[PDB]
DNA sequence: GGCCCTCTT
DNA sequence: GGCCCT
């Protein structure tokens, strides 16, 4: 349990929204030691400048071929499609991907905590569903997770708690590369660099094992 | 298809208590106002800006009880509710006890089933508190088989801003509520807010009603 | 799809 | 009724 040593910012892109029984099309992890986060110094400004990511970070970004077509809306905003992913030789969500995730997580200082925007309702349940289809034991065993919407709400102290709304509320600039996995992870990181010590305290208190996350859907 | 069928009775509920959740509060007052769904189906459409406060239905069952808590009220609680443990006892009020459970069961039992409790911030206060108080008793729960919904969630859906009871009431009707922080007063205020868009409320309630047995107690007890 | 709706005394 | 995720 806490204190959490590493925060792993997570974002998934997929074929659609949960009622559609979606499948992952892109995945990004950005791992940062809690020290790098608290070391961030939001410079003077009105609006405050967007902080640079810490120098020392681990990053993984992967495109994934789904077993079903993206919804038109999902394709439009992500810039991905099943057809393009296939011709670019992307592989399905498979055992080897699970091995990659575990190895990546395992070289992070422990314990780790996944951080995703609306994670409790989307990213974590969806990820649980994808992993459940595999033969590998869950690569996220021992890993914790929190939802940054819950975090940001509690840290205050609004019309919207969407990723973009929060970012703009803080920095009054548009996020870049929205609805791309890496783009959204970097945006989330910038938000979480605003008041890192308060965030880390909240994370330490509210982090729960990823293994407690119920799958989005069950594929009986 | 509706998850639990039509809710035939809406039971507007409010509690007064010794304090707020972190204090392990105990109930000091309880009011139930039971209304057949038809009384809501029969409520007039709210027209005008502002509309008048809806007329309460003629046919209603009401229960309002003052209850001696097991601990003193916080000074803040006493100030706003006008109740204190000592004075409730001077007035000979009984504790939240087996008798009360039997009373509540009988009251609910002559309502058409199923019943759905409606309380403002009920999901985070009234329902968990009531669950805790009933859990203390050896008597079986009189609320098994009943459903519940939070009217904050309801009014947010219906309004499509503060969502305190008084704020909503004032926003809809341009009037100050009366007898705030009394159980019966707040129940009548709640009734009025829920009568604003009565057909839409009923549909939302039917869609979001959840079994009371799924409500987690506010706090644990020896 | 599931839960949240920051108020409650 | 819509968040909020795609
Ligand atoms: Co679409
Ligand atoms: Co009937
Ligand atoms: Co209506
Ligand atoms: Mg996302
Ligand atoms: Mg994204
Ligand atoms: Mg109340
Ligand atoms: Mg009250």
């Amino acid at each position: 349990h806490g204190h959490m040593q590493t925060l792993i910012f997570l974002d998934l892109e997929a074929t659609g929204l949960p009622s559609s029984r979606p499948e992952v099309t892109e995945l990004c992890l950005l791992a940062v030691h809690r020290r790098a986060l608290e070391n961030t110094s939001i410079s003077q400004g009105h609006p405050p400048p967007v902080p640079r990511p810490p120098r020392v970070v681990d990053k993984l970004s992967l495109c994934i071929a789904p077993g079903k077509a993206c919804s038109p809306g999902a394709s439009e905003i992500t810039g991905l499609s099943k057809a393009e992913l296939e011709v670019q030789g992307r592989q399905r969500f498979d055992d080897n991907l699970a091995i990659l995730l575990r190895a990546f997580l395992q070289r992070q200082p422990q314990p780790c905590c996944l951080v995703a925007h609306n994670g409790d309702r989307y990213d974590f349940p969806l990820l649980q569903t994808e992993l459940a289809r595999l033969s590998t034991p869950s690569p996220l065993d021992g890993t914790f997770c929190v939802d940054s919407i819950a975090a940001l709400k509690a840290l205050e102290q609004r019309k919207s708690y969407s990723l973009g709304s929060i970012y703009t509320r803080l920095y009054w600039q548009a996020p870049t590369d929205s609805h791309t996995a890496e783009g959204d992870v970097l945006t989330l990181l910038s938000i979480c660099q605003w008041k890192p010590q308060a965030l880390l305290q909240w994370v330490d208190e509210h982090a729960r094992p990823f293994s407690t996350v119920k799958p989005m859907y069950g594929t009986p």
